[PDB]
């Protein structure tokens, strides 16, 4: 409840943040990922944002077919699953961010010296 708290405080005023974070004048990369910030920063899936960058170039790894079935979980019991793309209320949006980050199957394959028991 304080990230209904917090989010809600920039998702109300897209622009404070994202015209900010055009600082990157130093394809552009710069243009590619603020392409997705200023969707992140309005309503759209976190999920969805992971799979977009699976597409992103990263296809080339054999395990992308895989990666995004992780991303986009299972739709009989992950909870992002059944949300449209865009358009996410405070609530959904965040209600989906943990789902995306609590699942135990991303968990229970992953990063050691990075730790998910700690």
């Amino acid at each position: 409840s304080i990230m209904v708290h917090a989010l809600r405080a920039f998702r109300s005023d897209p622009g404070l943040l994202t015209n900010t974070m055009d600082v990157f004048v130093k394809n552009w990369y710069p243009r590619q990922k603020i392409c997705y910030a200023k969707r992140k920063l309005a309503g759209a899936n976190p999920a969805v944002i992971t799979c977009d960058e699976l597409l992103l170039g990263h296809e080339k790894a054999p395990a992308f077919r895989d990666y995004v079935a992780v991303a986009r979980g299972s739709k009989d019991h992950n909870i992002r699953a059944q949300e449209p793309e865009s358009g996410l209320s405070e609530e959904t949006q965040v209600k989906c961010l943990m789902d995306q980050a609590t699942d135990p199957n991303i968990l229970g394959r992953t990063w050691e010296g990075w730790e998910p028991w700690m």
